[PDB]
């Protein structure tokens, strides 16, 4: 038994028993290019007296044990204080993590999180990944300089006692080359834990997306430093929710989810950087800019389709200070669409925070965390009871992830780049290994195609009956392309050639899109289609197929946003064209390639079983 310092790699690795003392401090060292560690042990407390333990992760966090919940105290560089709870529920095991990036150019924040197990190490359920950004003083300090300590909080009679198990650090190397913003991107996401030979079973296991999607370092090699950390955990009996509890230092919590959405960047890549290299010039500045200006002149987020478009024709606005009104217009006329883009993104993000923290102020949104959920990717609606004081981020899968490793598309006016008619093929493979289908043709603005294909598709306000909102795609790619552009034009008027993309839906949700012949602009459609789908308008987890409003000989496909969330998009090879905008659709520019992998799903036409 350990009743003074110790060294926890030597004692702990199997088993050591730790006398918890107040008043006294028992210490241990955790001494031992780019790579991440992850220090790992198992953990039986006795804590039957009321005691309290204080495990002092070195100088950036404290977990407190307490008989029926795992508390995490937080110092970052902000040297404010930021607690947590985790509720044990009758579970007498646990695991405590954490996560320290190594590296010149790598992250700068760490990671900790507890698991609660069973007698038999089984996971019950998972902690969210706290983060917490740290200063490079406390980087350095690892792995060399770091030190681990145990103690006992409040004096009570009986004996406070701390059972360690399976002590250990592991390191697992950053892949060679690979282009920082790509590198650390998942450093942030749910998908973090595929980078760790324990947890991958896990990861795999309630995305069933699997690990092979995103920058989750393949080929990498989970090798042990010291000690002997567990090496495999089982997948649970119920799936857990894997999230990562995000914190933004400056306050801008909404204008940098708000630019991953639109952008499509890693929250990590938009955090302090170690070596800060402006290559955010072309989208993620702006996006959080317009943020930042629109929350300046206090006008509601959900007037903003109408309000971008006055300040673009010049039409007056209801502000009592001109002067951040005018810079937004400024930041507004020069780029209508990203506006257009960034604020309904932001509009989303603010609704939902009201919905869980009524009459909350945008300006607290911008100091709230992210909450990145990693969605159970089959179900429903994974977002649940938020934590009160969080943005929820729902991390589904985006198209980006089934692209080649070669040089991503973008989305400019002469067409979309770096991409053939050989990537969408072997792209269109994945999709289909990976379990979904092509559900239709989806036309957007160059910077929408951003936004959708790497950012990941999003709900965002429409000006639509609020029973007719979701994703619109078509088969006919005619139809489509009608929307393949600037949803309206500039100060000039003048309207840019946008994008086509292709939306494809998982095939577990097959039964589930449903088509009717009866023209959706009828009056009885709202009805018909609720007696399609179980329940009256909007669509959640279900597509519909239509007759288009008036005689529109061509059918349009509505996703509703529940299943549009699951969805993923790529480009289409069927090109706009800059000098043609306003025309219908060339049927010469559609390849033959393109439309052997275009057939569409076997729709359903009776209602499900009840
Ligand atoms: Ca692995």
């Amino acid at each position: 038994g350990i009743e003074g310092n110790f060294r926890l790699w030597d004692d702990c690795s199997s088993y050591c028993l730790v006398y918890a003392a107040p008043h006294k401090i028992y210490q241990t060292p955790l001494a031992t290019k780019e790579g991440v560690l992850h220090y790992s042990m198992v953990m039986k407390d006795y804590v039957g007296n009321g005691q309290v333990l204080a495990l002092r992760l070195d100088d950036f966090a404290t977990v407190f044990v307490e008989q029926e919940s795992l508390r995490l105290s937080l110092l970052g560089s902000d040297g404010k204080p930021r607690n947590f709870q985790y509720a044990r529920q009758g579970a007498k095991h646990w695991s405590l993590n954490w996560l320290v990036p190594v590296g010149d150019d790598a992250p700068t924040s760490i990671k900790v999180f507890f698991k609660n197990l069973d007698g038999q190490n089984n996971i019950l359920s998972i902690s969210p990944l706290y983060s917490v950004e740290v200063d490079d003083k406390t980087l350095a300090r690892w792995p060399a300089l770091a030190t681990f300590s145990v103690t006992q909080e409040n004096v009570t009679q009986g004996q406070g006692l701390l059972g360690i198990r399976r002590a250990g650090v592991s390191y697992v190397a950053a892949p060679v080359n690979h282009d920082r913003h790509k590198r650390w991107s998942e450093w942030h996401s749910g998908k973090l834990l595929c980078l760790l030979d324990p947890l991958d079973a896990i990861y795999n296991y309630v995305s069933q997306n699997r690990c092979s999607l995103g920058e989750t370092w393949e080929g990498a090699i989970y090798q042990t430093l010291a000690g002997r950390p567990v090496d495999k955990y089982a997948p649970p009996a119920s799936k857990p929710v894997i999230s990562q509890r995000i914190h933004f230092a400056k306050g801008n919590a909404l204008e940098a989810l708000t630019s991953h959405r639109v952008c499509g960047i890693p929250l990590e890549s938009l955090a302090r950087r170690r070596k800060p290299r402006e290559e955010w010039s072309s989208c993620g500045n702006p996006a959080a800019n317009f943020v930042a200006l629109y929350i300046a002149t206090r006008l509601p987020f959900d007037q903003f389709r109408q309000v971008i478009h006055n300040l673009v024709h010049g039409q007056a606005v209801a502000a009592p200070d001109p002067v951040p009104l005018d810079a937004l217009r400024t930041a507004v006329i020069e780029q209508p669409e990203l506006a257009r883009q960034s604020i309904a993104q932001a509009a989303d993000i603010f609704r939902n925070y009201q919905a869980a923290n009524p009459g909350a102020s945008a300006a607290a949104a911008q100091q709230a965390d992210v909450l990145a959920v990693t969605c159970p990717a089959d179900a429903r609606p994974c977002g649940s009871g938020a934590s009160s004081g969080v943005l929820v981020q729902r991390e589904n899968p985006t198209g980006a992830h089934f692209l080649n490793d070669g040089e991503l598309p973008s989305f400019t006016v002469q067409g979309t780049q770096n991409w053939n008619l050989n990537r969408l093929q072997a792209a269109h493979l994945r999709l289909q290994v990976q379990g979904y289908v092509f559900a239709g043709y989806h036309g957007t603005s160059l910077e929408g195609a951003q936004s959708i294909v790497f950012g990941g598709i999003h709900n965002r306000q429409q000006d639509l009956e609020e029973i007719w909102r979701g994703l619109y795609v078509a088969g006919d790619p005619a139809l489509a392309y009608g929307y393949a552009q600037d949803a309206e034009g500039d100060e000039r008027g003048r309207i840019r050639n946008g994008t086509m993309l292709r939306v494809y839906v998982p095939r577990s949700a097959l039964p589930r899109l449903f088509a009717t012949s009866l023209p959706l602009d009828h009056p009885g459609a709202s009805q018909e289609v609720a007696r399609l789908i179980g329940h009256p308008l909007p669509l959640l987890y279900e597509s519909i197929t239509g007759p288009e409003a008036a005689g529109g000989n061509r059918l349009a496909t509505i996703l509703g946003w529940q299943l549009a969330e699951q969805a993923v998009a790529i480009p289409s090879m069927i090109p706009t064209n800059s000098r043609t905008v306003g025309n219908p659709l060339d049927p010469a520019t559609v390849t033959l390639e393109e439309k052997q992998i275009s057939s569409l799903p076997g729709y359903a036409t009776k209602p499900a079983k009840d």
